[PDB]
């Protein structure tokens, strides 16, 4: 009966057709690169196949870690890139990623000497170049509408492009290399952000008269006082010469140049920090192989505690995503998937990269899962949010949304809307009339309406959750808790000697002690990635 | 009875009278330049005739391409201008456009050397002269705590173009330039104008008019350069390097125009697409009665419309474009994105102006809590009908039963029912009752897969014409054939720049 | 039947499973460091265990003290840091703490010479530059609400270089011998006033920063060599970037609150090391009000920023920090904008720093940073609250707040009776139907009186009674045991006289009977 609505939970047949489950789900092979998003029993999981992305609406301390991040970190067979702001996911699942899936683990922690390094210019072909340099400039000098005069930002972006072109002409051409050798110019074989920023003060060389280091401003070295014949200018390509002269006439002159250089140096200011400098000094893993090699990447950073890590991360993630925007059908060797467990998404602040990329990322097997506390934190101001439109474009590209329940008034309006989204169905209402004298009774049955789930029923769901897939009826299941299930605790105990000594395989671990013993074993490094392979650079 | 509402689906007879379907719909001729908007089954399509405009409210990944863009790309027999941001629509249907309908394919990719070029100065009559110049200046410097100066930069562009005009289309100016002092081209580009006789006497008076260059040249030149900066890019300079196709013949020749652009990835291409569409729309305000050559129609598949940003040309033109056979079909993610403020929207009243000119609206459904409000409204728009509600009573002693019938209201389609249509959709035509139908899936129908298999050798070996292709392998083989360019337009005629 | 709703109160079994109550609750041991949040009767309390934080939405004068602050002050056995602006909580429970839990009481009243002192430099080890840059960011707060951030935070580097030269000369015997030769005068340990005065230079004529370092008062440069030239290198970069005068001006304006003699005394020493807040058996009471004087604002921030950041060591990493510290944040919004709680409330739980934020309404937390925490900070604070107590008030200004609460509680299915009767015969007929009923209507919440609602994030709604301390022998016995004047009038174990207890309590409080040992807190003077 659909007189008062046709709301219902999705059927088994449709869930199977959507590849969410199999006819023998408890023994499913997990061969479709599926991400676990729920469960119906211990070992009976609902898992998302295909390429569509997942969103997780989970309030604070509601089990997003134990019910989504941890289980997929233990179970996902392809490559994973996980944001680990607390450095806890990797310290719990790195040994599993290494032993179970034979994957090399890379750790990116910009505020620690013990980190793998990322250098964006390692992904730029210096010997096309123009578009890569332009994209890097857009990342370093973002475009915004708040500014009253974007002239200075535009000119500093042009100055960045000019600096990159000058470096390419000086260190990646025969003429430029001979020029460098003649004038004794100091320049790296592969540039870094710190060096491109230092190029604002000018060229570094050795004075042939004093045999000491000297910096000559870009103004005087190229057509200026130290180039009265323009011979230093002729070393550059014609394009570089035109960019230089154009910058001079409309931004490199008068009151402008000093202010345009101030903006440039202020944009490169984050790299004065010794930690950020070391983090960007090299490139230990080629992101172009993120879908070729069997790897797992952990990003340990907190853009809220450290304001200067925001841009870095941006560059990072941008280079990480656009480096893999080549279809696998065009490169048959890029056959692996990369699950991007975007835990604590709102912690990243404004990352333009995802807002610009989510609409195309799917077909290239860069599969993120956005876990956040509420839509409000997503819609926030730039530095701590994404804006209304940014949050809207992020949410629009989320086909499977998991909704956790919590009994907090600060979420009522949320669970009300969700309740309305679940719709109503027709139920039977029984009434009874009684003759007070004779005792005879009459029983009437009528049709009434009822919400599939009321707001309070969602709010008190406990460890149950709702799943909304864009092409299916709503689903209600249980959280895929890892500690409750031998399916995950077996993998956790197999790689730890103390848990092996304490708990047996295949059996549900004693819940009064298993979490505390797991934390104790994690403290000793038993569940962590092999920390020896993480390089420790020094303050250079 | 209608006490609790009179809502109802439209009848087959009224749909026939509205020309959406024919008596023998499966054998319809498609001779009214119709746009397919839905299907009642394989080869049994609902198609919009006339000149009215189509709106498609399609959520993200709801199938707008496979259910609207691709079917009309394969079927529509007149001219087509399609927005192709992912570079997949043309790569999939260009061979059909060129082999089935015999149409020249023009690809405009501003961010690639391999592109056809568009120059607005190719649409001016160097020799109502200055009207085009002032409109072009309004496009170059948009009207908007910092007034003036930008108007002075617009005047700078005005007498800039006037200076280049006097420099060529004068008999003495030819010798003056033949003194070999400047290197002006024969026909100007936007980059050249940016880098730069009583009417010329007034132009000199303008050179000393408001004194915009007297102690204030720096800021005016800075704003002028901030406006002309898109043309410092090599890709943009190559895009404006020439004009390959004349938009004044968009309704004369048999052509298909694809535009590969993305202003959200780069806010630089915004003004170029603005100029592009302005000249394209404003090159065809000639009625076919006045110009008997402009007989063809131009269906504008505005896919990913909200990604284009604020194109005020559309806001001003939608109300008059219909009679000139410039027929757009707007596809936007949701209405909320359309009404947004100018930067990434059209404003509330501008979006309302655009939406008022849409007479057929297709509504896809997805189960997403972010689209609830919309769908709720849609539910209310469909109205309610009257339904019978049966109740029963029983005497628990004797066992006799009593059956009662009353009337209640029922939504024609509840919000969650709209959200869970799957491959079904709602059609609302201004003059018709609501319609429910199936998405015109192209990969499911031999009606379109026959055209896809015809022009490709690989699909011709694999699948037989007229038979529904093996759904387990058809899409993958289509992709494998697209990798070798069997379905793509012939790319050898796409010019390449330095 | 749940046709019209399934809302209900949480069952005894679940409250037992959530450690809120025990199978013999009246004889509960209180061994799980629990926090009382209500009662089912005299001596039968509901108590939150674990590490989750508490929020108390108690309207004005609805009894946050007698129903939450005072009973937990009496009952909670671990460490406590309480906010006591009226100086009444400490005055009533200090003797209780001292003589029942053997806990020493630390009182931080920055506007009374009778106070304990807090020195932020007592937590630095003479990771140097890290802590110095920290304290610099703590003093000069980075704010994105300014036309340029490159107008202020160079005073932070100025502070950093001043502390670096302090490490270079004052704590080094060679620098000390230079100091004795030139007769510069500095305390062995620095204070905020001093680092602020270092902008004036060497502290008898005071020379400034440019003449004493390679200027007119020192041309030979003998002073620049004794100090480690790393500070000179760090300062030579900022030397280039009317501007230096503005930087010194923002320096002096930031250090302005330390010119007041009371803030002088309050930051002159450090009686308690906040790193031992989870090792020792202590109880801290803060008596300050940022709303009547803005200058107290920053100090309190420094007081709390150091207090929690020094206790951010996991007990698994240092088992010595085994004690828990319940932070009774009574009158939370009085604290203005303290960036510490907004910036760290999301990570404190695992470190056994357990706050209970008490505020009258939600809309006031969202107030602008001057008076509130802003909407974002308020949202974060509320998001980190797992148990929320709701007191009632029959005041229309709160109606909306309770209406939402009513809706949050949901509805259940109730039986509805209808009666018909024949007028001639007189026989009757009774019909039963199902109807919806709010678990608690808005006006029912508003007229709750001494009852309250408890929303635990993982449980069903709970309705209970305020844990009144003057009502229960559980707390009045403890209060009497420490007071000679109260023991001769009321006996123990029995409920005392309600018409005479509060007055005698206030009389004994004025006699200092129930207060902490006041002779044990230091008294300063003018500096």
């Amino acid at each position: 009966d659909d007189l008062f609505g046709s709301a219902s939970w999705e059927t088994e047949e449709k869930m199977i057709k959507a590849k969410l489950i199999t006819p023998n789900n408890k023994k499913r092979a997990f061969d479709k690169r599926e991400v676990i998003v729920g469960r119906r029993g211990l070992g009976d999981f609902i898992a998302y196949a295909g390429q569509a992305f997942i969103g997780l609406i989970a309030p604070t301390r509601s089990g997003k870690g134990v019910g989504f991040i941890m289980p997929n970190m233990i179970n996902y067979p392809q490559n994973i890139v996980v944001f680990d702001p607390k450095a806890d996911t990797m310290e719990t699942c790195g040994k599993i990623r290494e032993k179970r899936f034979n994957q090399k683990v890379f750790i990116y922690e910009p505020f620690s000497l013990k980190t793998h390094r990322f250098n964006p210019f390692a992904y730029v072909d210096f010997g096309d170049f123009s578009t890569q340099i332009f994209g890097l400039a857009k990342l370093v000098f973002p475009e915004r509408p708040n500014e009253k005069d974007p002239f200075f930002s535009n000119q500093a972006r042009n100055l960045f492009v000019i600096n990159c072109n000058i470096y390419r002409d000086l260190m990646w051409t025969k003429k430029g290399l001979e020029f460098v050798k003649r004038k004794k110019i100091i320049m790296p074989e592969t540039p870094t952000m710190f060096f491109i920023g230092s190029m604002a003060s000018g060229i570094n060389l050795i004075d042939e008269d004093t045999n000491m280091e000297k910096v000559v401003s870009l103004m005087e070295f190229f057509g200026g006082e130290e180039d009265k014949s323009g011979d230093n200018l002729r070393v550059l390509s014609p394009a570089t010469r035109n960019m230089w002269n154009s910058f001079k006439t409309m931004g490199g002159a008068r009151e402008t140049y000093s202010s345009v250089q101030g903006v440039y140096t202020s944009a490169f200011a984050p790299y004065n920090n010794a930690m950020i400098r070391n983090f960007t000094s090299a490139n230990d893993f080629d992101f172009r192989r993120l879908r070729i090699d069997e790897v797992s990447i952990g990003v340990i950073a907190n853009p809220k505690e450290s304001t200067i890590v925001g841009p870095i991360l941006e560059l990072f993630f941008n280079v990480m995503i656009y480096s893999n925007l080549i279809l696998p059908i065009h490169d048959p060797q890029c056959k692996r998937s990369c699950l991007m467990l975007m835990d604590e998404f709102t912690l990243c602040g404004y990352l333009e990269t995802f807002v610009k990329a989510v609409g195309i990322m799917a077909e290239y097997n860069m599969r993120p899962a956005f876990v956040f506390q509420s839509k409000a934190q997503l819609e926030n101001d730039p530095p701590l949010g994404y804006g209304r439109n940014g949050a809207k474009t992020i949410l629009d590209n989320l086909s499977l949304n998991m909704y956790y329940g919590i009994n907090n008034d600060n979420y009522y309006e949320h669970f009300e809307k969700l309740s309305k989204v679940l719709g109503k169905y027709t139920r039977q209402d029984v009434s009874r009339s009684i003759d007070d004298n004779t005792g005879k009774t009459n029983t009437s049955i009528s049709n009434k309406e009822r919400f599939l789930m009321t707001p309070d029923e969602l709010m008190t769901m406990g460890d149950e959750l709702i799943i909304l897939e864009n092409t299916l009826k709503p689903i209600k299941c249980h959280k895929a808790l890892y500690y409750d299930d031998p399916f995950f605790t077996d993998e956790l105990i197999k790689v730890s000697p103390s848990l092996s000594k304490k708990y047996k395989l295949g059996k549900v671990p004693n819940q009064a002690t298993f979490y505390d013993d797991l934390q104790a074993a994690k403290t000793r490094g038993e569940l962590s990635y092999d920390k020896s392979l993480v390089p420790v650079g020094s303050s250079e």
